[PDB]
This record gives structure tokens, sequence and C-alpha cells, in this order.
């Protein structure tokens, strides 16, 4: 089997990215951000507290035929960004771009936090990370990944986000048609439940590439890049007017700079991020400071190849037995 569906930027800034996916029977659609730095596919659902809600399309597990309450199962998740939600949980059937799961995990939110709320594109999360990291107790559960696995023509799936566009979520198959030149594999770690790798190196605009490992993860769930404080002020010292502002929280730029390129490492290739993708816009409406795209990590403890890297690149999750990454230009 395989599955096909395109994902869409929820804003002007690519601040996240949606995709829909079809939940229960008959179908109930929501837009889901699909996350591959974490484990739990969670919902706004009939359950969720009132006030919680702000409009957003509700899973209603009563009005599906298919839908079982995992009797006795709870979930509690927080990210990194500080946000959180918790529920209980239901086994439903679960499609993504023609791809159908049953038996599916679908967490049902009866809390979630001011973020979430605040978000009325985001219907919920559907992880992509390892199971391991999956919240659910006492019985942790499996991915809609995990659960397709063994039913897709090869066990992997690739993420083409867009700049300022809409892209696409496969699962089961690498569209050559997708990606220009070659794919570049290299090894991933999955000690912490992440699709956790070490790049190579990197380059600020024109100049010399610097050989130097840096571990991270490649996370869609996350906006930005979070580099090394090294990396970062090495980056921003080439744009006039360019500081770290405790008040803003990050680097900050005068919105009428041209901004370098950034160039990482997968092995022996590189990946360039434009930069034009680095540049997040007025920090306020009308403000000319602008926020940066590329963002320290020291106050994070690790390094995160966010949207700002990831939509460079056609990049290859490898789910088979030894787990890897492919990067390739698009
Ligand atoms: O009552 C149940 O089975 C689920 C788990 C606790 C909250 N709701």
């Amino acid at each position: 089997s395989t599955g096909s569906a395109t994902t869409t930027p929820i804003d002007s800034l690519d601040d996240a990215y949606i995709t829909p996916v079809q939940i229960g029977t008959p179908a109930q659609t929501l837009n889901l951000d699909f996350d591959t730095g974490s484990s739990d596919l969670w919902v706004f659902s009939s359950e969720t507290t009132a006030s919680e809600v702000d409009g957003q399309t509700i899973y209603t597990p009563s009005k599906s035929t298919t839908a079982k309450l995992l009797s006795g199962a709870t979930w509690s998740i927080s990210y990194g960004d500080g946000s959180s939600s918790s529920g209980d949980v239901y086994t439903d059937t679960v499609s993504v771009g023609g791809l159908t799961v049953t038996g599916q995990a679908v967490e049902s939110a009866k809390k979630v936090s001011s973020s979430f709320t605040e978000d009325s594109t985001i219907d919920g999360l559907l992880g992509l990370a390892f199971s391991t990291l999956n919240t659910v107790s006492p019985t942790q559960q499996k991915t809609f990944f995990d659960n397709a696995k063994a039913s897709l023509d090869s066990p992997v799936f690739t993420a083409d986000l867009g700049y300022h566009a809409p892209g696409t979520y496969n699962f089961g198959f690498i569209d050559t048609t997708a990606y220009t030149g070659s794919i570049t594999y290299t090894a991933v770690s999955t000690k912490q439940g992440f699709w956790e790798w070490t790049s190579t190196g990197y380059a600020v605009g024109s100049g010399t590439f610097k050989s130097t490992s840096i571990d991270g993860i490649a996370d869609t769930g996350t906006t930005l890049l979070y580099l090394p404080a090294t990396v970062v002020s090495a980056y921003w010292a080439q744009v006039s007017g360019a500081k770290s502002s405790s008040s803003v929280g990050g680097y900050v730029f005068p919105c009428s700079a041209t901004l370098p390129s950034f160039t990482f490492g997968v092995g022996s290739a590189r990946i360039v991020i434009p930069g034009d993708y680095i540049d997040f816009g007025p920090i306020s409406t009308g403000s000319s400071s602008c926020f940066g795209g590329i963002q320290s990590s020291a106050g994070i403890g690790i390094n995160i190849f966010g949207d700002v890297a990831l939509k460079a690149a056609f990049v290859v999750f490898n789910g088979a037995t030894t787990p890897t990454l492919g990067f390739a230009s698009k």
C-alpha cells in the first residue's frame, strides 16, 4: 500500500503545516499537524473542555461506528515550546492520503493549552517520531506510521514541505519526480526516540564550509532551525544590525536587510537554505525589526532541524530495521 497527502502552510509565515486526515466511519476529516518530533496522534474532540475550543473541527467518537474506547488509557504530553494537551483514548480507523490503518490509537483531548486553543487551523497532531515516545499509559501505543509499516510497499515516509506553498507527505514510496539529483542518506540514532542524525557542517552565504559534527533532530513540528550558539553567532554576524534580544526571545535583524543563505552538510552533500527562508518578518505588526529563522539551541538541550531547514529539501524518513534519513535538493 501507499498514501499521498498534500500538506498546506497554516499562515503566511509557514509557522506549521496541516494535512487532512480521515478518522472514523463515516469519515470525519480533521486537519492535523504532522510532527516527526513526537509520537502521539491527538485530536480536538467532543470531550475537549468547551472554553478551550475556538474554531477547530472536532472528532466525535460517538458518531463513528468503528470507534472504541481504549478503557483506562490516558495520555499527557508537553512540547518543546511549553504547550501541552491531555485526555483519554479511542481506537478507530484512520486514513491519510488513501492509506488506511485500522485500530489506530486516536488520543482525544480533554484539555489543551492556550497556544492550541488560539490556533484555529490545527485540529490536532499526528506524531511520526518513534513509538517509544508515545505518552499513552498504562499501555503505550504505536504511531500511524508504525501501524502502517507492514502494509507499506516500502517502510518509508517522505516530507516535501513548501516555501509559502503546499507540499506533500508520502507513505510507502519515494517519488523520484519530486527531487533533483541524488538522495544522500545518513545514519539515525533512535536512542532518544527522535529522527536524530549528525550534520557534517555548515556555511554562511558564500563563505567556506566548516566541517564540524552537529547532532540534531529532523522535526517537522518545529518552525525554525535551532543550532549551537557558535554557529548561530557566525550566521548573524553577517547581517548588519542583527542582534540577540532577550526581550523578543532571540535573534532579530533590520527588516531592510538582505539575508545570506545557510548551507548544512549531509555527508558529502550540501543543502542550501535560501536567505528568504530565514526571514520570519516583523516581530509585531508594523515593526521594522524582523525575527530570525535561525536561533540558538543553547536553552533547549538539542539541535533542531525544523521546517526552515527541512523545506529546503526532499526528506526521506526510512523506517527500515536500520533507520536512516535521506536528503535531496528540489
Ligand atoms: O474513563 C476512561 O476509561 C478514560 C481513562 C480515564 C479518563 N477516561
